[PDB]
RNA sequence: AGGAGAU
């Protein structure tokens, strides 16, 4: 698992959704209704805001 | 860090 620094947000900095595609958008999206996955380890089990990664390779001290 | 395009 690997990556960069980001956070919630919207519109251009972040993708698709749905897929991970940066040319659309979750809602113009052209393949079916995915799971939404762990933006640091691509889990579908959890999310980042409880990646069991992150816990000791960014765990952060604010938010 | 959790959704919908500024949080
Ligand atoms: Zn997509
Ligand atoms: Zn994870």
């Amino acid at each position: 698992p690997k990556g960069k620094s980001m956070q919630k947000r919207r519109s251009k900095g972040d993708r698709c959704y749905n897929c991970g595609g940066l040319d659309h958008h979750a809602k113009e999206c052209k393949l079916p209704p995915q799971p939404k996955k762990c933006h640091f380890c691509q889990s579908i089990s959890h999310m980042v805001a409880s990646c069991p990664l992150k816990a000791q390779q960014g765990p952060s001290a604010q938010g």
